[PDB]
């Protein structure tokens, strides 16, 4: 869209010669939208003379002169603008390394010998080391049959749990028990061969590039009106972005400036301060990657049932010998990954996997240019770039292509396309997949809107689509759909509208979806009454 | 405010017929402010002919023809714009269910029998179940008199604490103690009848609707100058918003586009990733609702003194029998709610209640259109919407109403209006309540500014107010006021200015407030010296 | 940059007299950039008459009249705009007080007497109090030689750790051990004399002030063209900002409006909800200040190895007597500060110190106007302010100064300038320090860009610099530089470009830097195999 278009006398005072150079320019301010991938509209700046060196018309030299390229002839300077896919890239800062799944190994020594002392040189589990220095509390812990447990197991069965499932019965091995050598167990902390590096994510940065194609005419162009045959011209592509928000033509006929983007209506996911878990090595494979909130972790390794739970946490756990094997070792990377695989299967969105933003596919993040240790997300909310073009021309006009369209498909699917037709209310979300077609002979821009929805359907923001002539396109990633009630519904409705480049509806369709009632965490029953 | 206003030749190349249709349009870009609730200003687009089908003037048909509605007559196309209240709505995703207040029930069996075994079929507290399966560690724990405690209580008094306050004295019941049946206690975990559903909040989305009222003239209008009598016209309201950022007139004389909003000077509260606690059922009542940081919770129920503390945390607590009743069960939803009620009474802002954003009132969130399971907040920071109007007219002019105003009241009050006159420095904030009056005969826009403040008073952002003719208005929600020093002050000052629609001060007033010194957490005294 | 420039008929309907006052104005919308500190460009509004009271030309009174100041003469109204340094200020809300370093004092009483009872009136460590009330669990804990430990230490050496390093050997003191008086120890929790106040940070607010200098002419001004000698004029400075986004001239020839800023390409650090640790007292000294994530803290004091770990956490720690002295007391403010000093020395960025945002210097935050209890950060991402000027003039022109420049230095340094030449890949970041010079006779604006970088170098956003004539300037704070691979590289490259005010490169330079391989946390080796 064109914000402003008009004439301005722009003067420049030279820094070294103090001389003032004034020239009237056509100043255009326009927006370069998020999904503006095709050259579907152009700005035609009218020039009163061609091949002007200084940009000033009329010609100061004679056409009879072979060294005078300037011709007092009219032709338009055609300027089109596109934007590359927009990404929110988060800088990584390495914190620590985390094991996939620390595992407890239980030893039941035949000789009934168990050594877990802090000053023990030869313990049952052995010691761990770090650069030749012995790691504190890495020797594990020992457990033995309680005198009460031996009594209960001999004359019946002990109701108290033993971590290693020891048989405390006197008759299980009476010779050793009699002389004090009661059944014993060793509890060693071992690590999975797979380790993960943890990187804290910084603040998002919008990353894109705007390409301005400038067709500079060298000669003029050779009841229903049609577009004039193109003038012999010289193409030139200029690039703008947050890194380089400035650019000028070689002729310096055109000068562009990236002012900045307007604010996004839907904020970016709050993932700064989270810890990105990347697999340690034995194109970038972000499939196994996870992004975890700091509450899910134990940085110092001193806390149980957390990502990073270490030797001290495991060794000194309250009533450790009376707990079940692998207690203290829940909520590890392997557990969380598996809990998420379970969630996807239940039509729910993962909490830890990095695909919880894309909507299922790992393939969408792959198209990102960043290095092996980079993380970014596709931006779907509109982020309108204000660009200001300053041209040495008489005037300007806007020439927009308007091809009609048709919605060829629309469905509400679950995460990772588990099933289409609807999703679980409030405990899950749906994904609006839409297939559209350009039914014209020209590349054109379109707007997909979801509105006039049934009760308690969260508003969905619109989507921009640049579709090639006669070609088919789809929304990637799809639109997120949430309901604001926990009830089961057979046919919740929404109108899916397809607007052309001029703001007229070319196609409309009613999208129907079901919701399954929210499956709340089931309350425990019983206890003291 | 009007950013740009000028003429642009806009051409459209038809997608199927390839024919070019050019027409010069008046292009206006303007801002639609946050508190723009009334039609206080209009854009008058001058038309050289009325009832034109194609929007093109002059008339291509004869006035003598009954099927020709077009008249070569002048009249303005009046266009006014308003914005509905702006909301930041956060999508809910169900995580788990949390009890209001888990309660410990202490049993002191007469028969001195206590069973807390892991494999015990009939324990003292009984078992809890989930879908017929027995819940692990839900049988509670048992405590008994230490042999040392029986000795101390017999020959004096035990200085060691017992959880159930057992009388370990031999003479309390000598017959049972003699035969080994020492006093015993059972500690059962029970749950309050009230449960709460926990929903993780997603990213904010700005939600509003812009209404453009278009008065299309059908006939012309029938030293101090006055406004011309209105021309016989046909009203039409068009709507723009993040969902539908496009709109055109039925006549397609006017075409609107929502470009997006500028960034807000004061960021939205960082409440994404927090867990919204909604009461489980036995208009939407968000009064009892709470919003909690993940650090306040124990999702897996394995950690003590957290929202979600469960059976394992309670059963295996270090020196559990030597702690006070209800240990491990602090910091529950009931405790936090009560700690917040306490805070409000002390002139402090709640940390967990969802009213900690509004400034006291539960009534402000009630005016939100969302479903029973929706959460949103009123936006008070300016969020300026850029709208671009493209009209088939000769020119345009802006007609703004300028009614004078007066500040009829201004006070600094505490949270939930506890008391007015001031607040506690740094540990609390104040709320600037302002009452203004339109002292003119026309609906008008105003700006309330708080500036020229005394030392260490945090800058307050301005506020837009559209007030009806002769009517009274107030700031809702009020302005937040913070000080940057911890000292007690009798009369800290600020200038409250009321600007008219033209940028001239109609009323000014000096607002005075006190601050009570920051009441810091009192340090413990004593211990080893 | 100038967005729009054109004429608009602006009408005002008086609220009390209902009379319409129309006047055609020149409406200019422009951007006021982040580093726009100097008056390097001006807008010249052409006036057809001078000293007009109503702003309307031509003169309604005779020049022959002594009480008629109006002269039908031409002169420009010169308007320049600057912006003060931009800050993101976070409101403080006091939560609690935290000790610098709680310390454990170990007592080994000669008389072998240790009292740690909950109902004990005279315990070994003594009690702590709060307003005369005894603080629960503040009496510490007692430890004694295990009967097994006495046996092992007598007939060899005990392999089990004792917290106070007790000699459990019978022969160490046989008289007392024989009669049951085994070696005992007391473990008292003491506090460092230094305490810190913890303040929760609220949401960021952009804070700046735009100064518009208006030179109102009173009389007219007295082949290579030069700038006309200045017209006798009267200077006037107007101020805009989030608090007061409105302003008008005394002549009301000029009327300004702050529309708002465009969104920043690089989001502000996610520091809301974090706890700012300010030293308690015995210009503002923010050197010792720290900003901590809530996961680093124990608000209720019930959890070990956290900022806020208190008496209960310390008293009831699992196997407390078998742990090393000061266990439970790790991760305190003193520890974190020291771990950060260690990080800076290793070329790494601190995690807790508030200098982790500036890039090393404490001096950058000092230039902030806020009170003793205020926190703010310098904004380096562009934040473009849209300003709309509405002037009673015939037309306008833009006069920009263009002085050439040169890059006099460029280096990649570590945090706090540890060493220049490069940094540690992914585990650290580099800081691009750039020194530029204005080689002209006029104050001018410039753009520093970092682009055409070697593989896996994170894109750096551009930087605006207003440099005085003939003067030297540098980027403060410096540019952050991250790599997207963990490899060691000798010469990673980037082009540092210096653009003049017109968008032409005046100087270019290639910046070379090394990266040291990411030093990952070393995995423990050993344990059970
Ligand atoms: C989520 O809900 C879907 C639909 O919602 C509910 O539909 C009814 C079952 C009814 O209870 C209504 O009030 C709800 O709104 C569930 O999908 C339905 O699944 C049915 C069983 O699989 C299916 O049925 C018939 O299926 C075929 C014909 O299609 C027959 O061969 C068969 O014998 C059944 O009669 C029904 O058509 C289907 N409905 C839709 C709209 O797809 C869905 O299973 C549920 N999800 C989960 C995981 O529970
Ligand atoms: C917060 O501070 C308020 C005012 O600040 C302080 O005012 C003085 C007490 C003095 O110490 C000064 O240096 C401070 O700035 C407190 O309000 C004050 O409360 C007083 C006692 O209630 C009150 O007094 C008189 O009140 C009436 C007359 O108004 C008499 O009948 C009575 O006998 C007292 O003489 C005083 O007027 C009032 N001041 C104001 C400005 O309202 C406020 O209590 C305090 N809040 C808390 C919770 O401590
Ligand atoms: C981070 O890396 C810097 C450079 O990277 C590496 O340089 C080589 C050592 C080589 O391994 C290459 O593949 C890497 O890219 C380290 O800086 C280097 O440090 C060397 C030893 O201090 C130094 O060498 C010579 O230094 C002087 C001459 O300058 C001689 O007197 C001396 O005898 C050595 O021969 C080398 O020049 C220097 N390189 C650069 C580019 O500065 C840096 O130490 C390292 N940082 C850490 C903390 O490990
Ligand atoms: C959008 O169009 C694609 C086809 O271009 C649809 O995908 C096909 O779906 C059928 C039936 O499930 C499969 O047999 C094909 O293998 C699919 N092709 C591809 C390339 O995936 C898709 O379902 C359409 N989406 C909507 C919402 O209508
Ligand atoms: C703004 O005006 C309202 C009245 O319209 C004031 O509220 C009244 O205050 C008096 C005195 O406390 C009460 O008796 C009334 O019941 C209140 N009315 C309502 C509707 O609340 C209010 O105090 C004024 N605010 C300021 C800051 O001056
Ligand atoms: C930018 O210029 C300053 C000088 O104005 C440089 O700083 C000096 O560096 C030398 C050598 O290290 C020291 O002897 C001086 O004491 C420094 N002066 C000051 C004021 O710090 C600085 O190194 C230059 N930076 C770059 C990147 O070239
Ligand atoms: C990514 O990594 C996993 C690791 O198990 C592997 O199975 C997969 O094939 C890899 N490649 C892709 C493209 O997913
Ligand atoms: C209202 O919604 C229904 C579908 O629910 C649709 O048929 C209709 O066209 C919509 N009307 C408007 C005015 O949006
Ligand atoms: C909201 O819920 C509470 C629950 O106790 C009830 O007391 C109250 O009356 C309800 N209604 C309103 C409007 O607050
Ligand atoms: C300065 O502040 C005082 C009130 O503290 C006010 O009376 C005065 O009008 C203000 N002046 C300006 C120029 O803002
Ligand atoms: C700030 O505080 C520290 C406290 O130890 C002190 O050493 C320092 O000199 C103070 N001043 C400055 C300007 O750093
Ligand atoms: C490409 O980068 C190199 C430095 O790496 C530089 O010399 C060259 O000028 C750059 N070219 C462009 C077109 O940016």
């Amino acid at each position: 869209e064109v914000i402003a278009s008009g004439r301005l006398e722009k003067c420049v005072v030279d820094g070294v010669t103090e001389e003032l150079d004034c020239q009237e320019k056509v100043v255009v301010t326009l927006t370069v939208g998020n999904g503006q991938s095709l050259q579907t509209e152009a700005l035609e700046f009218s020039l009163s003379c061609l091949n002007s060196p200084d940009g000033r018309c009329p010609c100061s030299c004679s056409a009879a002169d072979p060294t005078c390229a300037c011709r007092d002839l009219a032709a338009p300077l055609r300027v089109s603008l596109t934007k590359s896919p927009l990404w929110a890239s988060y800088p990584l800062q390495y914190l620590s390394s985390f094991n996939w799944k620390p595992l407890e190994v239980i030893l039941r020594p035949s000789n009934k010998v168990c050594k877990d002392g802090d000053w023990e040189d030869s313990p049952t589990c052995g010691w761990f080391s770090q650069g030749g220095v012995r790691v504190a509390d890495s020797q594990g812990f020992c457990c033995e049959c309680s005198s009460s447990q031996v009594w209960d197991d001999t004359f019946g069965s002990s109701k108290e749990r033993t971590r290693a499932n020891l048989d405390c019965d006197f008759w299980s091995d009476p010779l050793d028990i009699l002389i004090g050598r009661k059944p014993v167990s060793a509890h060693c902390l071992t690590f999975d061969p797979q380790w993960y590096s943890g990187y804290e994510l910084g603040a998002a940065s919008l990353q894109f590039e705007i390409a301005i194609t400038v067709e500079v005419p060298t000669a003029p162009s050779p009841a229903p009106q049609f577009l004039s045959p193109p003038a012999p011209s010289t193409r030139e592509v200029l690039h703008l972005g947050p890194s380089v928000p400035l650019a000028s033509s070689a002729s310096r006929l055109l000068s562009a400036k990236l002012l900045g983007d307007l604010a996004m209506y839907t904020q970016l996911p709050a993932i700064s301060n989270q810890v990105l878990m990347v697999p340690q090595p034995p194109a970038t494979n972000r499939s196994a990657w996870m992004l975890l909130d700091k509450t899910m972790l134990s940085m110092d390794g001193l806390a149980c049932d957390k990502v990073g739970t270490g030797f001290s946490a495991f060794r000194y756990q309250p009533s450790g010998c009376g707990r079940a094997p692998q207690a203290c070792l829940s909520g590890q990377l392997k557990d969380l990954w598996e809990a998420d695989l379970a969630r996807i299967a239940d039509g729910r969105v993962p909490l830890y996997m990095i695909t919880r933003f894309t909507g299922g596919s790992d393939t969408t993040l792959q198209s990102f240019s960043g290095g092996p240790l980079s993380f970014a997300l596709p931006v779907t909310s509109h982020s309108q770039s204000l660009v200001t073009l300053s041209v040495a021309a008489d005037g300007v006009r806007l020439v927009t292509n308007r091809s009609p369209g048709k919605i060829t498909g629309a469905a509400v699917c679950r995460f990772a396309g588990t099933s289409c037709g609807g999703f679980e209310a409030v405990a899950a979300r749906g994904y609006i997949y839409v297939n559209i077609t350009n039914t014209g002979r020209l590349d054109s821009d379109y707007t997909l809107t979801v509105s006039n929805c049934s009760s308690n359907v969260r508003p969905i923001e619109a989507r921009t689509l640049a579709v090639r002539a006669g070609s088919a396109a789809s929304l990637d990633p799809p639109m997120e759909l949430y309901v604001e009630d926990q009830a089961a519904a057979a046919a919740r409705t929404c109108t899916v509208s397809l607007y052309d480049s001029v703001g007229a509806v070319t196609d409309s369709l009613t999208l129907s979806f079901y919701t399954n009632a929210t499956q709340l965490v089931v309350k425990p029953s019983g206890g003291y009454n």
